[PDB]
């Protein structure tokens, strides 16, 4: 079998204000949920201290299927191991795999992943735009049923992704995007950002059964330079070359980079760099055997529409997506809008999305 990545987030910094409220993580435990989309037998999950500077202690992880909001079904936990063992302490900015694991993963449905953490500091990696509560207990819990009176927190701690096992041909979609991507407006607990509507769509079509949907979005990103998170060019390797069976990237993104510029000569500037680093992207997916889709994008608010300049520029970026012969196929969100984002817009984005361009190969 061939290992292939089934879910992920993006990974950065958590703010302070993001943090999590008391009792805090240290020496607690955390039940976070997330949606797979491929299913199978056999998985392992990846967690990331990548962006931290302090260790990140761990004394236990428990996977099993939710039954409503923080409790599990209690015959379906199972523990992670780590090169045999229950705990792991890893350094700044380290990874670690668990071990595989036999679990029967359903596609398309949610899985509940549960964090015992030793001492725990204020420098901290994680993806706060969950869109999804996680719940945190004192002490060792991990393989609880039942979450007694858990303090609730809408953010993502420790996560990065899950992989599993394919027999059949199976390839994944990532997408490096901002908060369009990660989900701004989506419903929490409702797991209905694009990308999971465009997941469903291809899991439920039986030629595209196999394939995958990785969302790399991080809520005010640019791609450049500035912007929250890592930029896209920064991160590129980490989040679109570092996990397994990647064969599509849908890049959205780049408004962020025009959206801060105060003057026409800046924004002119801006625009240049963004697309010279739309092509290092695309260079780089297709020396790893990656086709690269760009996606256009009318800028949400109203603060991007106070300096006309902005738009003028973003408008010439819509056009070198969709006409310079770059990318290898575009999807015109843009295009599909003229004829804020919210749960409505998501299901129109993720039904808009082409599903013959996953099907070669
Ligand atoms: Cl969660
Ligand atoms: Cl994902
Ligand atoms: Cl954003």
């Amino acid at each position: 079998g061939q290992w292939l990545t089934t879910w992920a987030t993006a990974p950065q910094l958590v703010e302070p204000k993001n943090l999590p409220p008391e009792p805090g993580l240290s020496g607690n435990t955390l039940r976070q949920i997330v949606r797979v989309s491929v299913g199978g037998k056999k998985l392992r999950l990846r967690f990331s201290n990548k962006y931290s500077m302090d260790s990140l202690a761990v004394k236990a992880v428990s996977i099993a299927v939710p039954s409503d909001s923080s409790n599990v079904d209690a015959a379906t936990i199972r523990s992670l191991t780590f090169e045999k063992k229950n705990n792991f302490k890893i350094a700044p900015g380290s990874d670690i795999y668990s071990d595989e694991v036999n679990f029967n993963l359903k596609p398309n449905s949610l899985l509940a992943i549960t964090v015992s953490y030793a001492k725990v500091t204020q420098s901290v990696t994680g993806h706060p735009a969950s869109r999804t509560t996680s719940f945190i207990v004192k002490g060792e819990q991990t393989n609880a049923e039942v979450f007694k009176n858990p303090v609730k927190t809408d953010h993502w701690y420790s996560l990065f992704n899950i992989d599993v096992k394919t027999s059949e041909p199976s390839y994944a979609v990532a997408i490096m995007g901002n908060s369009i991507t990660d989900g701004r407006g989506s419903g929490t607990n409702r797991q209905n950002r694009w990308p999971d509507i465009f997941s469903q769509r291809l899991l439920a079509n039986p030629s595209t059964r196999n394939i995958s949907v990785l969302n790399l979005g991080i809520g005010g990103n640019c791609v450049v330079r500035g912007g929250l998170g890592p930029t896209a060019l920064d991160r590129f390797d980490y989040n679109i070359l570092n996990q397994q069976g990647v064969k599509w990237l849908i890049i959205l993104e780049g408004v962020n980079d025009l959206g801060g510029t105060r003057d026409p000569d800046d924004a002119s500037k801006r625009t240049e760099e963004l697309i010279a680093a739309y092509q290092v992207m695309i260079d780089k997916a297709h020396a790893n055997g990656i086709k690269v889709y760009g996606a256009t994008i009318l800028p949400f608010g109203k603060s991007f529409y106070e300096k006309p300049f902005r738009i003028e520029e973003w408008k010439k970026v819509n056009d070198w997506i969709r006409n310079s012969g770059k990318f290898d196929a575009v999807i015109d969100f843009a295009k599909h809008m003229q004829s804020h984002p919210n749960e409505a817009g998501y299901r129109r984005m993720g039904e808009f999305v082409d599903l013959n361009l996953f099907k070669n190969e």
